[PDB]
């Protein structure tokens, strides 16, 4: 009854193995392993912010030679407004609940926050993996710069 999709020595693999939120602004570590000779080394990482993924998506959709191609959708902007607001209300209510109840609700809201964080990391990673598997878009020079250039694209 085994039913397995097998991957053997893939040429280009991109993941986001770690991410940082600081006052709800996210820095994604974008990590590439590749056997392709078009990259400057076989394994490397860069830091990216959401705005950089939007730059990349916009650059690809504005490339007229890609009119016949399907560009994968941009990841959505991280949004922690919900759990953050609940945290602010909770903190204000600390005096009104037992220490036990507070600590339980605190850990629950932290779990909420983490779930939002994981989902956005998913939105961002899937986008890059969809690009990597496209036989044309994976070769795109702007996609390469996005993966390889270890400086802050925004500033
Ligand atoms: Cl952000």
């Amino acid at each position: 009854s085994v039913s397995v999709d097998l991957n053997v020595d893939p040429s280009l693999q991109i993941d986001i193995p770690d991410a940082l939120s600081e006052r709800d602004k996210v820095k994604f570590t974008v990590h590439t392993k590749t056997t392709l000779p078009t990259f400057q080394s076989p394994e490397f990482s860069v830091t990216r912010q959401h705005e950089d993924f939007v730059w990349l998506h916009d650059t690809l959709t504005e490339t007229t030679d890609y009119a016949g191609l399907i560009i994968p959708p941009a990841p959505t902007k991280p949004d922690f407004d919900g759990p953050r607001e609940k945290m602010q209300k909770l903190g204000e209510g600390e005096g009104s609940m037992t220490k036990e109840e507070f600590a339980k609700m605190k850990q629950e809201l932290e779990a909420e926050y983490l779930a939002v964080f994981k989902k956005t990391v998913s939105s961002h990673e899937v986008f890059l993996q969809r690009l990597s598997s496209h036989p044309v878009l994976s070769k795109d020079r702007n996609f390469h710069v996005f993966l390889e250039y270890d400086q802050d694209l925004s500033v």
